[PDB]
């Protein structure tokens, strides 16, 4: 079955090192740049409150058919109308997500080993006999219902115990986002359920990205260092569906799902991590990454510049 890639680096900075994100990322770069991704665990006392407007938080998630590329191998009757379209609140999405996972594995959602969800995910992606369909609240703009981090503005109220987090350099709203040049830049939200996923991609302009899991079950990641970017792209073209082979990268990476073991078999280095609630994941410039969610969770991401 699936062989898990080696673990990416995890850093546990002291309060002194936790002072400036860009200074810290600059210092860990000699190691983290060689794995493409790294995980950062903040000091134990660093616990930002969740600041989204939860009562009015409503969204229509995207439908994900795990084996859609494998099923390209007579089209189905009335294709394009498989799943009925559902709108959710945070609470009703969570109820759906937990019922899906507990029903799927026949055990309570917190008892399912992360290694089993991983093994099953990659089996389902390549399975022609079983068609599993899930939903992902992905790419929700933080301008919609606010950031998960507290921010200083007239939108909501900030308590004194909250203000340190509104002002923190690790608040994703306070990251630098303006690239220097001769002359949408806000965080985005992701409401996950078991098996919801993001396929292999790099960021626009080869940007760094930083990713925070506010709460919930882990987000499983795979990363490739930037020195292997060209090798991954060559493996993709060789093994991607012929109909998509000529597509430009920006469109191709909407459907570049590929088992990490296939890349490893072709000599591409791949690292993994389970990002748990309260942890950051940083992706380095031109570091390909992909992943999936273990269950109901809430993440926030932003592209930043150095
Ligand atoms: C900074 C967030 N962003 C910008 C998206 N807009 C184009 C809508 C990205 O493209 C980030 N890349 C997608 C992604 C999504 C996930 C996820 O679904 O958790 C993890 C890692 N990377
Ligand atoms: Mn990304």
């Amino acid at each position: 079955e699936f062989v898990p890639p080696p673990e990416c680096p995890v850093f546990e900075p002291s309060w002194e090192e936790f002072t400036d994100p860009l200074s810290f990322i600059g210092r860990i770069r000699p190691l983290a740049e060689k794995t493409g991704i790294c995980k950062i665990r903040p000091p134990k006392d660093w616990q930002p409150p969740f600041a989204c407007e939860v009562k009015s938080f409503r969204f229509t998630p995207r439908v994900q058919r795990l084996n859609e590329l494998e099923a390209m191998t007579r089209p189905r009757e009335a294709f394009g109308f498989e799943q009925a379209v559902r709108e959710y609140t945070l609470q009703s999405f969570g109820e759906m997500a937990d019922n899906f996972k507990s029903d799927y594995f026949n055990m309570p959602v917190h008892m399912v080993p992360t290694e089993l969800v991983e093994k099953e995910f990659w089996r389902l992606v390549s399975s022609i006999e079983e068609d599993v369909i899930v939903e992902y609240g992905a790419d929700i703009s933080s301008k919609d219902f606010g950031s998960g981090f507290p921010v200083k503005d007239g939108r909501r109220k900030i308590l004194p115990e909250e203000e340190e987090y509104a002002l923190s350099g690790w608040n994703l709203n306070n990251m630098p986002v303006l690239e220097q040049s001769v002359l949408m830049k806000v965080p985005w939200l992701y409401v996950g359920m078991c098996f919801s996923s993001f396929c292999w991609h790099i960021e626009d302009h080869w940007s760094y990205s930083i990713n925070y899991l506010h709460w919930g079950e882990p987000k499983t990641w795979y990363g490739v260092p930037s020195h292997a970017a060209e090798q991954l792209e060559e493996v993709m073209r060789e093994l991607a569906p012929e109909l998509f082979e000529s597509q430009p990268d920006l469109l191709h990476q909407l459907v570049t799902i590929m088992n990490p073991n296939v890349l490893m078999e072709h000599g591409v280095p791949v690292y993994r991590t389970n990002q748990c609630a309260g942890e950051f994941v940083v992706t380095f410039p031109r570091a390909y990454h992909s992943g999936f969610n273990q269950g109901y969770n809430f993440a926030e991401a932003v592209n930043f510049c150095t």
